[PDB]
RNA sequence: AAUUUCUACUAAGUGUAGAUCGCAUCCAGUAAAGC
DNA sequence: CTTTACTGGATGCGTAAAGGACG
DNA sequence: CGTCCTTTATT
């Protein structure tokens, strides 16, 4: 209640209203037989085009300066970019250049003297018939000669591009924003990381790409920026840290490749550099060499069934290839050779059915000379056989036939397994040889040919597989005696079988691509501005308003000519009138008040003062060093009067403007005259009149439509529904606005109406529900799936104006903090991402007690008694894995994205129900861009889309059973998130949102606030006696069958952040362990009292004699020291889960609490009403809250002018004294 | 298994509950297969 | 390195009346 | 000379 009230009116933002247009009348039979829609279709499609030929003068117009500029001190600047001391005062000096680095780039655009007219009708009129050279091109350009307002907003999207401002989609942000920082970056990283390239490796980089044009060290020089300016240069930039593949095929390496090659067989980790984001607008073409995808189906069969064929070299290559292994014995067993890899285990079993004896016959030979008889098997000898044994190139035939117990002979056996693989070969063309006839013609496209792929899939992996396999056999050689008389003919048919390797990546490329499908086109009409804006002066220019019969509203189209049609109609007194429009708007005080009253035509009329026309041009009025006050109401009285003596704004709109000597600032004044310039009211029509203009085609009509509009409908209606009654109720005072900018999209069918999924009327249809207790509905009319694509649909696209005017002006995060402050008992939500518990929520109240706790893997929901309850994280797993499984067999990927904000809105209702029931903010992980990775396949992007969706929410809260005119309903909804601009702008805290971070929310006692600040990790034998004498005391506990470790962390290094210090540690419990290496589980249940006996008597140990801190320093094998600390570990391994199982993810503490019991999550699982958490993903979220109510008890200290100062973020050392402090 | 549209429904009979910012542009990211 | 898919963040607009060109 | 398309103005 009382904390939500506040947040009403706060600030302004827009949605979007869509709506099915459904003809009325004739409407549509006018539409056909005047072919306006295909004008439309037609329209769209050449809109594309004509956009294409602009963005090729416009990426010409950009090269012109990007190829020509040099940046002035573009030096200066870097020095102080890499400066490791800035100072706050030399904090500022750097982006004065880089904002002057923009400006530098920016106005050498403008600087042209035709940059004005790259967004005027004169581009489209004079300039590009001039650049263009193609006679056709030419002609889709003069067809849009009426309709260059129609590019307005494609110019708008133009005009970003050659911005100053740090604006994403700026040329001057890419280049020095993006490009610089990359590239200065990558200057450091080279300096750091010059020294393990080879002078060949430096040449080799140098010789494949830059041609020795220049060196590699010239890039990462200052001065030599402005060559990756542009995208031509950018290609060969990338390329010296990723490579790049000639025309003949060579595969050079990059510097980030081989920085990998040189950490991963030393075992270090020095950075690899970050290849530069493309230029703005370039068509850019790559570098390396491909061989182009097939255009057509026709073009993809004609290759398969020409180079697949029995006649195609292709087969003939394995028709020859076979015949070599059939003729195996013949060569030299000496000059034949099987190549060496991790892919050769499976060559060992191919023969005599085992993997690992290949491996196992060498190591016995190894072994034998390099085992002197002292070892027999140390882990050096055992290691080192693995060096040797990945060195190995490769086999001789007859060294590999050594290897084998007789009788088998591997040429015998290599002989028989050929045969085999050039059958299953032969196999699959038999089912396929319906593909290869020359009259066999397609049924279905081949994308929607699921069957005709699937053929082609399984002769390509037939040919595949056998050719993969071959491949082992080259060796690589680079070898003394070859039978050359052999591999002649070998390398003869294997370079040609090596040409399926392009056909596989082309058809893969073709086939898996997505089906051709007809996009929605705008609606026009015949006029490049239709339906721009509704006012009623304006309703002849754009030719589209609304009308109203009742409970339905209309879309009403005035076709070309017959522009004037609905203003000659006046009311009927008896018979029926349709409700007409008569909406009226001032849009953009600052911008049409001086536009108006300073313009040509009224400049007369008006006569300003010759101050006033001083006062606009010298900026008196705008608030700075040139605002003047007196100055400022001149332009106020003046505007106050012009307007009274308009005649379409005076009458339109009632004014009432506060005294003149109130404003402190023209925003005052500009924002009544926006808050005062919007009327919306309706007239009367004749009904008999209008219908008349529409069978007679004079004027097309659409009703407005959403299900809720249906007269069979008794359910609370969707949310955006009420927005469009409200709109015209009259109890809206401004709320919510119709805005301008209305678009009419026509969206043909997708579907065949009579193929769709179809449950028969009055035949029983099952019910999905378990837990519905009517399992069958029997309807007595039929249900098409997908009904909505069956059937041509028009769009409507209306965007709606919310709290366009303000009232509640203060700061929001400072006025959630305020109340927070004053709220005796505030309650907070945490949320804890995960990969076993897709999001966990616990809400608590001020004094860290637990009111709820439950996972949201799963959603539940009543309505009227019925229960429902879906697994969405059950349906997100299934749904990855159609698309796992799909992209593996060139199928159809589902999409999987829609499946995702159908859950989060599920999720996002709940939040904001427990939000309204508790009046309780909301605490979130702390995550910036690096968490989003993760080990294994991530759902956490659900996370992300969590953030988003639930921030929108928040920032207009409406719940749909409040009453529309009282507060939280759909004309004063909840505001209590700032205005989502980007996700880059957020700071600490978002209103009623906090982000906290996450360390220690999950490996911590609940139940004492116990930690591990202890590293345990094995050092060496001298450490672990320091390690051990530490401790206050090691001894055995007899009377509980426990061990008990206590301890001062101020003995132990890097244990400040504990308050207690004073900590006495136990074995109690079980703990969990991974193995490292058939056996049932990939994990074991340690028991620690019986693991600590077990290890103190290995090495007989008393460990009954008292304290044992010094009779296990005693010890003097490394053996007990290091398995010491996986005892050890274990104590201190509070979390324990395990991969992929449902049972395992507990939390178990190593301490007793005020009353000598040890927290076991475990021990609240079970309970349904817990106190404390039950599992450590709950034991994450409970924290996360925690972890804010210790930000609201800093607010209940301090006092409201200084909230601002508070700061939300936790210091580590602050939560632990809280952790231990509140139990 | 209907929907402005998405998700889950059939919810008592052409639907139910929740959510839903459209349009255009620039850019990037993830998965998969081949090399 | 490439190619296909699907997916998402950051920008602009959400306008009437002046302006001009045109038959 | 009225009509339809193009430009404009910045709290
Ligand atoms: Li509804
Ligand atoms: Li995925
Ligand atoms: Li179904």
């Amino acid at each position: 209640m009382s904390k939500l009230e506040k947040f009403t009116n706060c600030y302004s933002l827009s949605k979007t209203l869509r709506f099915k247009a459904i003809p009325v009348g004739k409407t549509q039979e006018n539409i056909d037989n005047k072919r306006l829609l295909v004008e439309d279709e037609k329209r769209a499609e050449d809109y594309k085009g004509v956009k294409k030929l602009l963005d090729r003068y416009y990426l010409s117009f950009i090269n012109d300066v990007l190829h020509s500029i040099k940046l002035k001190n573009l030096n200066n600047y870097i020095s102080l970019f890499r400066k490791k001391t800035r100072t706050e005062k030399e904090n500022k000096e750097l982006e004065n250049l880089e904002i002057n680095l923009r400006k530098e780039i920016a106005k050498a655009f403008k600087g042209n003297e035709g940059y004005k007219s790259l967004f005027k009708k004169d581009i489209i009129e004079t300039i590009l018939p001039e650049f263009l050279d193609d006679k056709d091109e030419i002609a889709l350009v003069n067809s849009f000669n009426g309709f260059t307002t129609a590019f307005t907003g494609f110019f708008d999207n133009r005009e970003n591009m050659f911005s100053e401002e740090a604006k994403s989609t700026s040329i001057a942000f890419r280049c020095i924003n993006e490009n610089l920082t990359r590239y200065i970056s990558n200057m450091d990283i080279f300096e750091k990381v010059d020294a393990i390239f080879d002078k060949h490796e430096v040449q080799e980089i140098k010789e494949k790409i830059l041609n020795s044009d220049y060196d590699v060290e010239d890039f990462f020089e200052g001065e030599f920026f402005n060559f990756v300016l542009t995208q031509e240069g950018i290609d060969v930039y990338n390329a010296i840290i990723g490579g790049f593949v000639t025309e003949s095929g060579e595969k050079i390496k990059g510097l980030n490749e081989y920085i990998n090659l040189y950490n991963q067989k030393t075992k270090q980790k020095l950075p690899k550099f970050k290849p530069l984001y493309k230029q703005v607008l370039s068509d850019r073409e790559s570098l390396s060499f491909y061989g182009e995808g097939y255009t057509s189906d026709e073009e993809v069969l004609e290759v398969f069934r020409n180079t697949l064929n029995k006649n195609s070299e292709i087969f003939s290559s394995i028709k020859k290839l076979e015949k070599l292994f059939k003729n195996f014995d013949e060569y030299s067993s000496a000059g034949i050779f099987v190549k060496n890899g991790p892919a050769i285990s499976t060559i060992s079993k191919d023969i005599f059915g085992e993997w690992n004896v290949i491996r196992d016959k060498w190591n016995a030979e190894y072994d034998d000379i390099h085992l002197k008889k002292k070892a027999v098997v140390t882990e050096k000898y055992e290691d080192d056989r693995r060096k040797s044994f990945k060195k190995i190139g490769s086999f001789s035939l007859e060294q590999l036939q050594e290897y084998a117990d007789a009788d088998l002979s591997v040429v015998e056996k290599l002989k028989e397994i050929i045969i085999q693989k050039v059958d299953e070969i032969y196999k699959v063309y038999g089912s396929s040889e319906k593909l290869f006839d020359a009259d066999f013609v397609l049924e279905k496209s081949l994308k929607k040919n699921d069957a005709v792929v699937a053929i082609m899939k399984d002769l390509l992996d037939s040919v595949k597989s056998f050719e993969n396999y071959i491949k082992a056999f080259f060796g690589e050689g680079k070898e003394t005696n070859r039978d050359e008389s052999f591999y002649g003919d070998f390398v003869l048919a294997y370079d040609i079988l090596l040409k399926v390797d392009h056909i596989y990546d082309a058809i893969r490329n073709y086939v898996t691509q997505k089906p051709y499908s007809k996009d929605k086109f705008k609606l026009y009409f015949q006029n490049p501005q239709f339906m721009g804006g509704w006012d009623k002066d304006k309703e002849t220019d754009y030719r589209a308003t609304i009308l109203r019969y009742g409970s339905k509203y209309y879309l009403a189209i005035m076709d070309k000519k017959y522009a004037k049609c609905l203003q000659k109609i006046d009311k009927d007194d008896v018979n029926g009138n349709y409700e007409k429009i008569n909406y009226k708007l001032l849009p953009g005080p600052n911008k049409m008040l001086p536009k108006v009253f300073f313009s040509k035509k009224w400049m007369a009329y008006y006569n300003p003062s010759e101050d006033i026309q001083k006062i606009y041009k010298n900026g008196t009025f705008k608030k700075g060093d040139m605002f003047n006050l007196n100055d400022c109401h001149k332009l106020i009285d003046f505007f106050k009067d012009s307007i009274s003596r308009y005649p379409k704004w005076s009458n339109a709109y009632d004014f009432n403007f506060s005294e003149t000597e109130k404003y402190k600032d023209i925003a005052g004044f500009y924002r009544e005259v926006e808050e005062q310039g919007y009327k919306v009211s309706f007239e009367s029509a004749s009904k008999k009149e209008v219908d008349k203009l529409v069978e007679e085609g004079k004027l097309y009509m659409f009703q407005i439509y959403n299900k809720d509009f249906s007269d069979k409908s008794h359910g609370t209606p969707n949310l955006h529904t009420m927005y469009f009654k409200l709109l015209f109720d009259e109890n809206n005072h401004g709320q919510i606005r119709l805005s301008g900018g209305a678009e009419l999209f026509m969206r043909r069918a997708s579907l065949k109406k009579e193929e769709l999924v179809v449950h028969p009327a009055n035949s029983p249809i099952a019910n999905k529900n378990p837990d519905n207790p009517k399992k069958t509905t029997t309807l007595s009319y039929d249900v098409y799936k997908d009904k909505r694509f069956s059937e041509d649909q028009y769009e409507l696209h209306i965007p709606i104006a919310i709290n366009k005017c303000p009232k509640n002006i203060f700061k929001i995060n400072t006025e959630v903090r305020v109340l927070l402050k004053h709220d005796d008992n505030p309650y907070v939500i945490g949320i804890d991402r995960g990969e076993r518990n897709l999001l966990y929520i616990v809400v608590v109240d001020g004094k860290g007690n637990i009111v709820e706790q439950y996972s949201l893997n799963e959603i539940i929901n009543n309505f009227n008694g019925i229960r429902i309850k879906t697994d969405y994280h059950s349906l997100l797993d299934k749904k990855e894995k159609e698309r796992f499984e799909a992209r593996q067999n060139w199928t159809s990927i589902e999409n999987i994205k829609e499946l995702k904000a159908g859950y989060i809105s599920q999720v996002v209702h709940k939040i904001c129900e427990l939000v309204e029931k508790y009046d309780a903010v909301i605490a979130l992980e702390d995550l910036n861009s690096g968490f989003k990775n993760s080990r294994v396949k991530v759902e956490k992007q659900v996370y992300q889309k969590f953030e988003k969706m639930l921030i929108d929410k928040l920032n207009y809260m409406v719940d749909k059973k409040s009453n529309p005119c009282a507060t939280g309903g759909a004309l004063k909804g909840y505001q209590i998130t700032n205005k989502f601009e980007s996700f880059k702008s957020m700071s600490t805290q978002n209103g009623f949102i906090f982000y906290i971070p996450a360390w220690l929310t999950s490996k911590i006692d609940p139940s004492t606030g116990f930690v591990n600040l202890l590293k345990t990790k094995y050092t060496s034998i001298a450490d672990s006696k320091k390690f051990i004498s530490s401790f206050d005391r090691i001894m055995y506990v007899p009377e509980e069958d426990l061990f008990e470790f206590a301890l001062d962390y101020k003995n132990f290094s890097r244990t400040d952040a504990d308050y207690i210090k004073k900590w006495k540690l136990y074995s109690y419990g079980n703990r969990i362990r991974i193995f490292r290496n058939n056996n049932v589980f990939d994990w074991e249940e340690v028991c620690l009292t019986s693991a600590y006996k077990e290890l103190f008597n290995k090495y007989g140990i008393n460990y009954q004699q008292g304290d044992i801190r010094a009779l296990l320093c005693e010890q003097s094998d490394k053996a007990f020291y290091s398995s010491f600390m996986a005892l050890m570990s274990l104590m201190l391994q509070m979390r324990n889960s395990i991969t992929g199982r449902t049972d395992v993810d507990f939390l178990i503490s190593p301490v007793k609490n005020s009353d000598g019991i040890f927290y076991d999550s475990r021990n609240y699982e079970a309970q349904e009403n817990a106190i404390l958490p039950k599992n450590a993903d709950a034991n994450g979220a409970y924290n996360i809250a925690r972890k804010v109510l210790w930000a609201i008890g800093q607010f209940k200290k301090a006092e409201d002018e200084k909230l601002d100062k508070v700061k939300i973020a936790i210091s580590n050392k602050e939560w632990l004294e809280y952790a231990q402090t509140s139990v």
